[PDB]
């Protein structure tokens, strides 16, 4: 009866740059790893990147996580970005 892990984020945008706030967590266990799509072909495992678009637009980023059991969820947003 393990329970899935919780996976959620909110963005901060400063003109192409963004960081995340990860408000991922596990409510019966431990996160294990973070795996992050940006949108634009860049990647992450880090839990609360920091990164920049060389484009303005409109981008899907998505974050999957992993518990102690193996267990996953993906949560995604859509984030707009506009050159300063
Ligand atoms: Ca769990
Ligand atoms: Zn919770
Ligand atoms: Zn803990
Ligand atoms: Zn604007």
């Amino acid at each position: 009866e393990n329970q899935a892990p919780v996976a959620n984020f909110e963005l901060k945008t400063d003109g192409l740059s963004v960081s995340a706030f990860n408000y991922s967590h596990d409510e019966d266990g431990e996160l294990v790893s973070y795996a992050w799509d940006f949108g634009n072909g860049q990647m992450s495992s880090e839990m609360a990147p920091s990164w920049s678009y060389t484009r303005a637009g409109q981008y899907t980023v998505s974050l999957t996580v992993t518990d102690d059991k193996g267990a996953t969820n993906t949560t995604t947003r859509t984030t707009q970005v506009e050159v300063p």
